[PDB]
């Protein structure tokens, strides 16, 4: 069922993650991290202070995905175990430095064509698949993204209830 999902995503924030490759998504899925640019961990720790769970939405560029989503179970925090991202062309490691911790919720596929009818207040009511590396999804639109996933079957919610 849906409920304890719902529970978890209630008075959530919400935001998009774009990943220039698959790579990294199944790196992030195996070992429960991810990173970003600095200028999107200001605003995911930020977020993570002010709101009961964040969620990070993942996408992989020109994949016409999303590939699942997660809940931050920390701020980032650097000098733990090393991860051996696939770098964007510009700039090194030390820009992907900081590393948040993660449970995943869901790790199935959603393809965009199923959430065309979801608009983000945020970014000018665009789809919601529409935004930069980043972007926040509005309550209402995230939660029924969220929503729109399949079920994921091996994933149980009750450790996650525990965290918040
Ligand atoms: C593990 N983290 C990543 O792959 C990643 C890459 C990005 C980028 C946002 C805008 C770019 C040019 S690159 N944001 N996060």
């Amino acid at each position: 069922g849906t409920s304890k999902l719902k529970y978890v995503l209630q008075d959530a924030r919400f935001f998009l993650i774009k990943s220039n490759n698959h790579e990294n998504v199944s790196l992030a899925k195996a070992k429960g991290v991810w990173s970003t640019l600095p200028v999107n961990e200001k605003k995911l720790n930020l977020a993570f202070r002010s709101a009961r769970s964040v969620i990070l939405i993942f996408s992989v560029r020109e994949s016409g995905k999303f590939q699942g989503f997660a809940r931050l179970s920390s701020e980032s925090h650097h000098g733990g175990s090393p991860i051996h991202w696939v770098l964007p062309a510009g700039m090194s490691a030390k820009m992907l430095g900081g590393v948040f911790k993660i449970d995943w919720i869901c790790r199935r596929e959603l393809p965009f064509t199923k959430s065309a009818h979801l608009t983000n207040p945020w970014n000018e009511h665009k789809p919601v698949k529409i935004g930069r590396d980043g972007q926040e999804i509005e309550l209402e639109c995230g939660t029924q993204l969220c929503l729109l996933f399949p079920p994921d079957e091996s994933i149980d919610l009750y450790q996650v209830i525990h965290k918040m």
